[PDB]
């Protein structure tokens, strides 16, 4: 065996490590939804208020909202033998309303919503809006949440501890241009699986693998301590990004890992997420390549100015790299833009680098979802469910859904799961909600 394959055989999980990992994740899970535990737990379950219902929703336009990254998109959704149609359009949030404040940046969220309305012959309608908002929230109701902390490099001042929906009023309300009932807030998970839920009526998990990393299910009332009652079901928002924060997978961790947590904007958090994330991958890739650079295995022991920038291996490239034919001509040509001579050897290495990171997401990512479907076959009593996904990990990285598909029905021996991929789901659902809820409103 090479240095270099000695040293990427380091990312390497044995099905043990991963039964491990799935274990502690359902123990993590455990003192989320418990009153005694909760305030400790990594891995907050938080109660999302979207119950379980086998009621057709009300009919009409619905605007949807979704933020969760830079790109930011708005959706008209027609409900109408049920139809569902969409219309949308996709916003680029400059940096400047990323990490100023929480007015700035729903200002420009509701600048884009005016355009939407204009390009869509519609200023003058007061819609119901549904709101995917893709962060940590403790929500009071369908239509009512604090911000727990920002996550994915968010930073914009006065929205942690704060109503996210009286933020969007406020904004909505300071512009005059136009007027919504915002009716409901949910999750990126929780609008993915109920987006799937429209197509699959057995869909009652919803996953997100893109920028960020989360699950949600449909959880049995009675061990939802958090909201009062036991009968039917609610939809909780895991947030398992967390897992690992009160050192649940210390053990696992590589030094590449150590370096990406320590130069983010939330070092110690998000630590499961982290080995996952698109916003990272890319990054983890770097580290590695440099490592070998150092230790002379890699690009004659040269680095270019631009391979020492952090975020200078971009996620996509991980998934170019891997979509290589074999010829090494994507390999040599992101190369050679980051300023790089690389040899056939080192293009090589290169797709090694990617594999070893890539496949440690997918596994990791599946020791995760194990734990919430084997989760909910016993607390069901052969269990056939559906997953709904979302986020362009799983929909775009070369495989990683293959990867990830097998190592999870490896892990859910007694389990015929199905997975749908969603195509517009984050922000879908959101509007599917906001119908659903209507029908009191
Ligand atoms: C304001 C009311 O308060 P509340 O207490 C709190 C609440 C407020 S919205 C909500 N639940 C939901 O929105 C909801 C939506 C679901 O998806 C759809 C439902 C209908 C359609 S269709 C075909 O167009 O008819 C499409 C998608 C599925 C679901 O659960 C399954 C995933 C599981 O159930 C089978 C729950 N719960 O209501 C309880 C209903
Ligand atoms: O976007 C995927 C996920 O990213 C982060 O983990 C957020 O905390 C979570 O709310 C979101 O669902
Ligand atoms: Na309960």
């Amino acid at each position: 065996l090479t240095l270099v394959e000695q040293i990427l055989a380091e990312f390497q999980l044995q099905e043990e490590d991963l039964k491990k990992v799935m274990r502690r994740m359902q123990k993590e899970m455990d003192r989320g939804l418990r009153l005694e535990t909760h305030e400790e737990a990594s891995v907050k379950m938080l109660p999302t208020y979207v119950r379980s219902t086998p009621e057709g929703s009300e009919v009409g336009d619905f605007l949807s909202l979704d933020l969760g990254g830079t790109n930011f998109r708005v959706m008209l959704v027609k409900v109408g033998q049920w139809s569902v149609k969409t219309k949308h359009q996709m916003y680029s949030i400059p940096e400047d309303a990323m990490t100023g404040t929480a007015e700035m940046l729903f200002d420009y969220i509701s600048e884009c919503i005016s355009d939407f309305l204009d390009k869509h012959q519609m200023k003058h309608k007061k819609l119901p809006l549904g709101f995917t908002f893709s962060f940590p929230v403790r929500h009071e109701d369908i239509d009512k949440g604090i911000l727990l902390n920002w996550t994915k490099g968010f930073k914009a001042s006065g929205a942690e501890g704060n109503n996210v929906v009286g933020l969007l009023r406020d904004a909505i309300k300071r512009r005059g241009d136009f007027e919504m009932d915002v009716v409901a807030m949910v999750n990126d998970t929780v609008a993915t699986m109920i987006s799937c839920y429209y197509e699959d009526h057995q869909c009652e998990v919803g996953m997100i693998v893109g920028t960020g990393c989360n699950a949600c299910y449909m959880e049995e009332m009675q061990n939802v301590e958090l909201v009062e009652g036991d009968e039917g079901r609610m939809c909780v928002n895991t947030e398992w990004g967390a897992f690992g924060d009160s050192g649940e997978l210390d053990e696992f961790l590589l030094e590449y890992d150590r370096l990406v947590d320590e130069s983010s904007a939330n070092p110690g958090q998000q630590l499961y997420e982290k080995l996952i994330g698109g916003k990272y991958m890319g990054e983890l890739v770097r580290l590695v390549l440099l490592r070998l650079v150092d230790e002379n295995l890699l690009f004659h022991g040269e680095a270019s100015e631009q391979l020492r920038t952090r975020g200078a291996f971009e996620t996509r490239f991980v998934s170019q790299v891997e979509s290589d034919t074999g010829d090494r001509k994507q390999i040599y040509n992101i190369l050679s833009t980051l300023g790089l001579r690389p040899s056939t050897t080192d293009c090589d290495i290169v797709r090694r680098a990617c594999e070893s990171v890539s496949t440690r997401a997918a596994h990791m990512c599946s020791a995760g979802l194990a734990g919430v479907i084997n989760r909910m076959r016993e607390s069901r009593s052969v269990m056939r469910i559906t997953v709904g996904v979302d986020g362009s990990v799983y929909k775009l990285h070369p495989s990683f859904k293959e990867r990830f598909h097998a190592s999870v029905r490896r892990l859910t021996p007694s389990c015929e799961i199905t997975f749908i991929e969603s195509e517009e789901g984050s922000g879908r659902g959101a509007a599917l909600v906001s119908a659903v809820a209507c029908k009191k409103a």
